[PDB]
């Protein structure tokens, strides 16, 4: 997989942002992982989390998988870096979202993630407390 250029036009919620990518707005679903919505449980702690990791961030990349680049509602599915470090990860570390929608052939990053998810739950955290 490889990283591409994008930058932040707004922040959404934990696991959605608007980017501008290839010169075109578009809002991007992170890949592997489910936050809470706004209205749920954990949900403005994730949407701060990630509005955060983001807006800080001196250069955000774009990385597709090896399946699907964009889903049913037109949004592009990917991993997302802030600085080099990956939101999708960073929110399962903290117990802000949980492993899930792990589909055949854009799940690459998958084991990642559930061992992050993993240390998230033995350190009671957030979702896992
Ligand atoms: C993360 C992801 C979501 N989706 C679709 C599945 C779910 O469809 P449904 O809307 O029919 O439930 C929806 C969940 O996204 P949200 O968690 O943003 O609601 O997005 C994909 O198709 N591929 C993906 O990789
Ligand atoms: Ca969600």
């Amino acid at each position: 997989l490889h990283k591409e250029p994008a930058t932040l036009i707004k922040a959404i919620d934990g696991d959605t942002v608007k980017l501008m990518y290839k010169g075109q707005p578009m809002t991007f679903r992170l890949l592997l992982v489910d936050t809470p919505e706004f209205n749920e449980k954990y949900g403005p702690e994730a949407s701060a989390f990630t509005k955060k990791m983001v807006e800080n961030a001196k250069k955000i990349e774009v990385e597709f998988d090896k399946g699907q680049r964009t889903d049913k509602y037109g949004r592009g599915l990917a991993y997302i870096y802030a600085d080099g470090k990956m939101v999708n990860e960073a929110l399962e570390r903290q117990g802000l979202a949980k492993v899930a929608y792990v589909y055949k052939g854009n799940n690459t990053h998958e084991q990642l993630l559930r061992k992050a998810e993993a240390q998230a739950k033995k350190e009671k955290l957030n979702i896992w407390s």
